[PDB]
């Protein structure tokens, strides 16, 4: 109620800053994509807005962004790694563009995502300061820091006009929320595949790309309701995206709070987010989103968030199979830790938001 209320006040963001950060943005982001377009192997570049700034879910301050450079790939063949269900080899079916970056038959993540890198890399000294942060193992992004303070994650994508693969078939469980109808609809949308790479014991399988569906979560966001007018007037204001903001914010706060022995580090915004749409499913009338129940909603997603954390268990969800929790990715004691500080914040009403 009231202090989660003021908690919400706090993480608010500046209309200001918003538009300046908008501006800064679409200056580096309108180069980068010129100077690719160059290229004959990315001619066919675009640009898709993702992440919490464009689901309006940024919390505190604009100042991280994420955008799909996304390239069509027609005729394209997957072979899924290791029954893993998330993470592909991509082929092509029988002039390819993308000829230079093969290793036999296969079109390597890595060496694709060298040259992506290179390319932005090279072209980061031409109005603005923007700076390249050191690159992150296995990860997609390619992450630039614009005048000291705003952060853009940029990740190439490679986008099939396919139908989406077998290990999504019972994902998206939005029917009974948005309808049956809706599902339709977005599967006839685009899938992604971004160059993040499998985990490999200590290292990771360098060739292997992974699903992304961040254009759907978007759409989801920015259309949540079960009825067509949530939130477009004052007597349909639903809690949802209040529910994951102070979500987020915990999780933040906890990771902020535990950093002098880094406790919580393999844990992300993305876990919380994955959590939140699995809530929205288990909750899909409007009317277990109402604004005068936002102690109550915002308990439903820390216990469903508890019992992922307990069991070891948060589903990708778009793809079942793909656990975001298994040992692979996050030892049990880390999954422990962070279930006894989730029960210790709920149990005494979250300390951890006072002011
Ligand atoms: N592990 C993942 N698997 C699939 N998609 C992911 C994963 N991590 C991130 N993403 C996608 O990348 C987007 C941007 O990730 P990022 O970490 O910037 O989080 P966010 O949703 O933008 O929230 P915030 O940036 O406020 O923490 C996510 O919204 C999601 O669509
Ligand atoms: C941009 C961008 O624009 N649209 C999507 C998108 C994007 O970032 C992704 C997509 N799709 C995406 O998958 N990101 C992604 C980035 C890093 C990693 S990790 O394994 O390094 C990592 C694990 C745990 C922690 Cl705590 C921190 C890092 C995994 C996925
Ligand atoms: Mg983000
Ligand atoms: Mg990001
Ligand atoms: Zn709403």
């Amino acid at each position: 109620a009231s202090k989660l209320r003021a908690v919400l006040e706090k993480l608010k963001l500046s209309r200001d800053d918003i538009s300046t950060a908008a501006g800064m943005v679409k200056g580096v982001v309108d180069h980068l994509l010129l100077r690719l377009k160059c290229d004959s192997a990315f001619r066919g570049v675009g640009l898709l807005n993702t992440g919490s700034y464009y689901e309006h879910v940024k919390i505190s301050a604009p100042n991280e962004f994420d955008v799909m450079f996304k390239l069509e790939v027609p005729r394209i063949q997957l072979e899924e790694y290791s029954n893993t269900r998330a993470y592909y080899f991509v082929k092509f079916k029988r002039e390819n563009p993308l000829s230079q970056f093969l290793e036999g038959e296969i079109l390597s993540a890595s060496k694709m995502l060298s040259k992506f890198r290179k390319i932005i890399k090279e072209e980061i000294n031409d109005d603005t300061d923007v700076i390249m942060k050191r690159k992150r193992g296995g990860s997609p992004a390619v992450t630039l820091l614009i005048s000291e303070k705003i952060s853009v994650d940029i990740t190439l994508a490679l986008e099939s006009k396919s139908s989406w693969p077998a290990s999504t078939q019972e994902g998206l469980r939005i029917q009974n929320w948005l309808s049956a109808k809706v599902r339709k609809q977005l599967r006839l949308k685009p899938f992604y595949l971004v160059p993040k790479h499998a985990k490999e014991g200590n290292g990771f399988q360098e060739e292997t790309w992974r699903l992304s569906f961040s254009h759907i979560e978007k759409e989801i966001l920015n259309n949540h309701g079960k009825s067509k007018t949530c939130c477009e007037n004052k007597e349909e204001k639903c809690c949802r995206k209040d529910c994951l903001k102070l979500m987020k914010y915990l999780l933040e706060q906890l990771k902020e709070r535990f950093k002098d022995k880094k406790h919580l580090d393999k844990f992300s915004s993305y876990h919380v987010k994955t959590a939140f749409f699995h809530v929205c499913t288990q909750n899909p009338q409007d009317s277990q989103w109402d604004r005068k129940d936002l102690g109550l909603c915002f308990d439903n997603c820390v216990t469903y968030f508890l019992q992922c954390l307990r069991t070891e268990k948060l589903e990708n969800y778009f793809i079942p199979e793909f656990n975001l929790f298994s040992s692979n990715l996050i030892d049990k004691r880390s999954k422990e830790f962070l279930t006894k500080q989730i029960e210790y914040e709920r149990n005494n009403e979250f300390p951890v938001f006072d002011e």
